[PDB]
């Protein structure tokens, strides 16, 4: 049975794959990096902060033993400079991770080694921000929770070391993040470890709240991240110059017409440019926008590129407003009401977080809810107006809890209708878009989150519809391309003409979909029954399980 097969696969050999944990023998094969070529990445090398002595010794060590890799440790500056990161272009290098202390019984002799963590798969080697959500919730049901556990270790390592939760760690992403689920992320993975009743998962909870405390208020809610007018976040990252990671090619096209400009050949261009020398503001702005595109995990999508940075999305503000809503529990049980940030000594009370969050719900609706359409739009910080975008992303107002149930139910109605496929929901809809993140992709963060949102909200049966959709699509893909699971899905049409790891959140939505469905729908997924043919053949009671 096919689904039992992929099932199968999902939580035994592909997490495997995808599973990484530092030791001293395996660097330099988690070190390395094929994004990046250039003759500072043909050494491996990792990057260390100045506050990990300990650490620096055990990479250090690492590359004394197998000189064959060629290993270079390097210290890191106590300031991490946007300056700084652009010299580092050209040689490039992993950051380093939590790492778990061993002690030995015997004869106390501690040794170091890396918390587990998964990468997305393929070109990907490294922990990245909101992938990591997503294969968490997988790999607790796979019950492989250590592998959970250690990334949450990681993202509060990544906060309190290098200042945020990054795009992944990776030196040309120190100033770069991804869409934040820090909080969500906790409490999943407290509640699996047993809750209260295990004291390292307290002690996990408390830390991982500590420094999410931290994320928000220095980095989402700081600026330039932070729109004083409206009060809510925008992507802002601060890097400098053109990002090393994408494609020699990449930019070309878009560069030409300004080294023509400077009369320059554009690899001189592309140096002088990466070197300061040439002042272009209207070409400084647009490789803003585009490393607020690669924050927003949404790269590339025709609602962002040459629009977002100015832009406050539905996206980052409801993850936000979920922020709000864990980090007041937290105080609330935990902190006995009374929370006094170590580093700006500032008190706090649940009651003034769940303010903040009845003031962020105001705003969203003010400036993004639209009643006619049923979708929330992003609004523009900069011309201070609206956009038309219909995106998918509108339902983690769902999924955070901000919406209303008579927002909520107009949603459904009237905005879900446009977003959904075959394959399930389409990332925005026909009329509002080949790019990436746009219509007639699907993509499985968009499915996930909605599909707790709309169970949140009442509605589960929409959520066993759209999750035999797209694992329908999932499973006829599996068959017909013989075990090969695909990155992306196009949700409005079928098949065509390494997949032994998958890719990471894709596993994760396959399962999380699977939990959804009844016993009769897994079989009926087994052999490739389409929606259309299988919601058809049901009972009209069994059939309203669905919606219909
Ligand atoms: O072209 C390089 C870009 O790759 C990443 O973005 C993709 O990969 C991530 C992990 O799969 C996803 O979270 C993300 O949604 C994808 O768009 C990276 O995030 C970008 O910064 C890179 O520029």
């Amino acid at each position: 049975n096919p689904v039992n097969r992929l099932s199968r696969l999902i939580n035994t050999q592909f997490w495997n794959s995808l599973t990484r944990r530092v030791d001293l023998n395996n660097v330099g094969e988690i070190a390395k990096d094929t994004k990046i070529d250039t003759p500072g990445a043909k050494n491996p090398r990792i990057y260390v902060p100045y506050d990990c002595p300990e650490q620096y010794e055990f990479y250090v060590q690492a590359s004394q033993m197998h000189p064959s890799l060629k290993l270079e440790v390097e210290y890191l500056p106590k300031k991490i400079t946007a300056e700084y990161v652009k010299s580092v272009n050209d040689t490039p290098g992993l950051l380093a991770l939590a790492m778990e202390e061993h002690f030995n019984p015997s004869t106390g002799e501690k040794t170091l080694i890396g918390y587990p963590y998964a990468v997305p798969g393929g070109r990907f080697n490294e922990l990245y921000g909101w992938d990591s959500y997503m294969m968490a919730l997988g790999l607790l049901e796979a019950n492989k929770t250590d592998v959970a556990r250690g990334m949450v270790e990681h993202f509060i390592f990544e906060i309190n070391h290098y200042g945020k939760i990054l795009n992944a760690n990776r030196s040309y992403y120190l100033c770069r993040s991804q869409p934040p689920f820090l909080t969500e992320m906790a409490l999943v993975v407290f509640k699996k470890l047993g809750g209260r009743s295990n004291p390292d998962a307290v002690d996990l909870l408390k830390r991982a709240f500590q420094a999410s405390i931290k994320e928000y208020k220095t980095v989402w809610t700081a600026s330039p991240r932070l729109d004083p007018e409206t009060g809510l976040s925008r992507y802002h990252p601060n890097g400098l110059g053109i990002p090393p990671e994408t494609e020699s090619d990449h930019f070309d096209t878009v560069l030409l017409p300004y080294a023509s400009k400077h009369g320059v050949t554009l690899d001189e261009f592309k140096q002088l440019y990466n070197d300061g020398k040439i002042k272009e503001p209207k070409l400084d702005e647009f490789f803003l926008h585009d490393r607020g595109v690669r924050e927003s995990g949404h790269d590339t999508t025709y609602r962002f590129e040459g629009v977002c940075a100015y832009l406050a999305t539905i996206d980052l503000n409801s993850l936000l407003y979920k922020y709000e809503i864990d980090i007041a529990d937290f105080i609330k049980e935990f902190c006995d009401d009374k929370y006094e940030d170590p580093l700006d000594h500032s008190i706090t009370t649940s009651a003034m977080w769940k303010e903040m969050a009845k003031i962020r719900q105001e705003k969203i609706t003010k400036y993004m809810w639209d009643d006619e359409s049923g979708f929330f739009f992003d609004y523009n910080t900069k011309i201070k107006h609206r956009t038309s975008y219909e995106s998918a992303t509108t339902f983690w107002a769902l999924w955070a809890g901000l919406a209303t149930k008579e927002q909520a139910q107009k949603m459904v109605e009237k905005a879900l209708p446009k977003l959904e496929m075959l394959g399930g929901l389409a990332a925005c809809t026909e009329r509002s878009r080949i790019r990436q993140w746009d219509y007639p992709f699907g993509w499985a963060p968009h499915q996930i989150l909605a599909w707790e949102g709309l169970r949140s909200y009442g509605y589960l049966t929409v959520t066993n519809r759209l999750a035999y959709r797209w694992l329908f699509m999932m499973t006829k893909a599996f068959v017909d391309y013989n075990g090969i699971v695909v990155e992306k899905y196009d949700v409005t049409r079928g098949t065509d003409p390494a997949a032994t790891e998958g890719f990471g959140w894709v596993n994760a939505s396959y399962i999380l979909g699977l939990k959804y469905m009844n016993s009769h729908a897994r079989r009926a997924l087994g052999a490739c029954i389409p929606p259309i043919s299988f919601f058809s053949s049901l009972r009209p009671q069994e059939r309203n399980l669905y919606g219909l």
